[PDB]
């Protein structure tokens, strides 16, 4: 089943991705999709966590699975990261954080004496047909991207 649900609208959201197109999660029906949140283009974290999925992405392919990594950050900085480290999956530029949002990963802390939002890291696992079966939240890098593709692989069968 669900393990979380999602406004209706969110899967028709123009998502803007590297490379300048854009794709919606609609247009993913059919087949597994793993979307991982992470807070900024080229730092060391996600840099690690982007190449790990990367490194994997054979395996993911024998799922017939794709991958979007997510971050705020602007196309031109997707592109630069991902033309950088060699990246072979889209990376979505969630400029406004609609897709953030809908997979609530904006969270709130009390922090320097007032409240402060940011992109907490975290993944999910949409089936083919659409149901956001599994989801990892304030996620630690390593190891993170072989814990995905073993729960893909458990989830698909």
């Amino acid at each position: 089943d669900a393990v979380l649900e999602l406004p209706a609208a969110t899967f028709d959201l123009p998502l803007s991705l590297s490379g300048g197109t854009q794709t919606t999660l609609r247009a993913h029906a059919g087949h597994w999709l793993v979307i991982y949140f992470y807070p900024k283009d080229s730092t060391p974290g996600s840099t690690t966590e982007g190449l790990d999925f990367n490194a994997l992405l054979p395996e993911f392919d024998k799922a017939g699975a794709k991958i979007l990594g997510v971050s705020r950050d602007s196309v031109k900085s997707h592109d630069n990261f991902s033309a950088k480290q060699g990246f072979a999956f889209p990376l979505v530029s969630d400029g406004d954080e609609a897709l953030c949002r809908a997979f609530d990963v904006i969270k709130e802390k009390n922090m320097y004496g007032k409240q402060v939002l940011g992109i907490e890291r975290s993944t999910f696992l949409l089936s083919p047909e659409g149901q956001v079966v599994q989801a990892w939240r304030k996620v630690k890098v390593a190891g993170h991207a072989d814990a995905v593709l073993a729960a893909l692989k458990a989830h698909a069968k």
